[PDB]
């Protein structure tokens, strides 16, 4: 039974998987993306290296074929990242005046998001911009352009392509206690309050054993800053505990602006700690207990 398909059945968007040309190409990959999963992210395709690896020098082979991949078998797609620290070429990282850090920065996200504007879902616009006291993370960004990075980052993502829904996302954002969910919620508040057009906050999920649960709590605070919508991203659970998967399908379910949730791939072997076999399919691309769990709590 496909995830995708169930959870969509309780009104949500999407069950979304990152992947690539080098993954659908592969293994059962192609496959069990087409029957279990409605939205396909790129891993790395459409990462500042791979699409500009010189300045205003671009390319698109992987991100070309992912989109197209996704439009031949009626899938969703999300792009990113535009604007963050990894995968960042030296050539960006080396600039230290905010003009030229500005238009380079503005030129990237137009370049991408027009070449397939009116067919990406969502684009996560700005990522790992926190601390985790809650500051802002001093990347070159924030260092060389100032806090204005994030408001002009994200209203030229909006001129590049309006249908597309505009992301903030970060990681350890998985308790409602911890002084970086608290932050990330204030400054978007308050950047929405300033006329940022930030549609959603995204939860980059890597969660430990047990951690599932401080999501129930967690999420709802992160909706609390009054995007259009959240979602999980990047989810991978060290053990892929059932409860662990469960608690989090459980904390989309009871947040209404919630749109739905992406794996972090789709057999362990590929992931970046596969030997905790965090992902819902074996080495043997079977589904795991924690898939059959989620399809069970679905249902
Ligand atoms: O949710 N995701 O699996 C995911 C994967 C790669 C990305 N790059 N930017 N945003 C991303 C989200």
């Amino acid at each position: 039974q496909s995830i995708d398909q169930l959870i969509k059945a309780r009104g949500k968007v999407y069950f979304g998987v990152a992947t690539d040309q080098n993954r659908l190409t592969t293994g059962k990959n192609a496959a069990i993306i087409k029957a279990d999963f409605g939205m396909v992210w790129p891993e790395e395709s459409m990462q500042w290296d791979a699409t500009e690896p010189s300045q205003g020098n671009f390319n698109f082979a992987g991100a070309d074929y992912l989109v197209n991949w996704a439009q031949q078998n009626g899938k969703l797609i999300g792009g990113g990242m535009l604007v963050w620290h990894n995968q960042l070429p030296s050539w960006v990282s080396s600039i230290t005046d905010k003009n030229t850090l500005i238009n380079v920065m503005k030129n990237h996200i137009t370049t991408l998001m027009t070449r397939y504007k009116g067919k990406i879902r969502a684009w996560d616009v700005v990522g790992e911009a926190f601390n985790e006291d809650g500051s802002l993370r001093q990347n070159v960004f924030l260092n060389v352009i100032g806090e204005d990075y994030i408001p002009i980052a994200f209203q030229t993502a909006r001129a590049a392509d309006p249908n597309a829904k505009l992301y903030i996302m970060d990681y350890n954002l998985d308790s409602a206690s911890y002084p970086k969910t608290q932050a990330i919620v204030n400054r978007v508040k308050q950047w929405r309050a300033a006329g940022v057009p930030i549609d959603g906050i995204g939860s980059q999920m890597h969660l430990s054993a047990g951690q599932g649960a401080g999501v129930l709590q967690a999420l709802p605070l992160l909706a609390s800053a009054g995007t259009p919508e959240v979602s999980i991203l990047m989810l991978d659970v060290a053990g892929a505990s059932p409860t662990d998967y469960v608690n989090v399908v459980n904390a989309c379910l009871n947040v209404q602006s919630c749109v739905g949730i992406t794996v972090f791939g789709v057999a362990d072997p590929d992931s970046w700690r596969a030997s905790s076999t965090p992902l819902l399919f074996d080495g043997n691309f079977n589904p795991k207990p924690a898939y059959n769990a989620i399809v069970q709590n679905l249902q």
